[PDB]
């Protein structure tokens, strides 16, 4: 219903990632709900994002090889991550394990945009981010 | 004090994805580079294919993923594997391909505040530039 967060994901990553992240999350007093969007292969990521985008006032990306792998068919993939229905937008995406020559390849635009690294950055800072961003803190 | 510029030990999976490609643009960079020797398969010994591989490679790097790190189980102490050196050379530059930072923090905790390439915010030629200004003295 009032769902603070969103993650859309593909499914190499749920468990991996995703889930640890939603519990962190979940610690800090952020409602987040993932599993209903998990990205199959043949599933469309555009009718996905907007339906979480309903329900929820944020939402995120996990951005991996595999993601942009999964959804063949989406040319203009850099849009989405910066989607906004009512009062409701997509913010952070998280690349997760996915290479700059990959994402030059699919999206180049999605290069010069506003994102989190789990390389450089842990489950746990990842979380504190999204959670300034939701919880409205030094603000 | 060997003939082979550098070897790249990796992980099957990044094999033909990364390994390959990168050992290509480093041969258009003048690098003598082999990799199809040193893939690190589940129950391998890293300590093996390392000294291995330097024994004829004057330089060595290991492609860092989280396939990587899960392979060796036997692997307590990795954090000295990816500086080791052996006769006069010298394993250099990890690269950090498709890792998290807290995958690496578990296994490695050392390697995590340690001079790396990120494949993630730099593309292959980049990353190429930088290990042939480094083995070819530039």
């Amino acid at each position: 219903s009032e769902y603070d967060l969103f993650i859309s994901h593909a499914s190499e990553d749920k468990e991996d990632f995703v889930r640890p992240l939603a519990e962190t999350l979940q610690q800090l007093g952020v409602n987040v709900w993932y599993d209903e969007f998990t990205l199959k292969v043949g599933d469309s990521l555009r009718q996905k994002i907007d339906s979480g985008l309903r329900n929820s006032k944020y939402g995120t990306v996990v951005l991996s090889t595999d993601f942009i792998k999964k959804d063949w068919t989406n040319y203009e993939l850099d849009g989405l991550v910066a989607r906004e229905m009512n009062g409701h937008k997509m913010i952070l995406p998280i690349w997760h394990k996915i290479t700059k020559n990959d994402v030059l390849d699919y999206s180049p635009n999605l290069a010069d945009k506003v994102a989190l690294n789990t390389s450089v950055n842990s489950i746990e800072e990842i979380a504190h981010q999204l959670a300034d961003v939701i919880l409205n803190r030094h603000h």
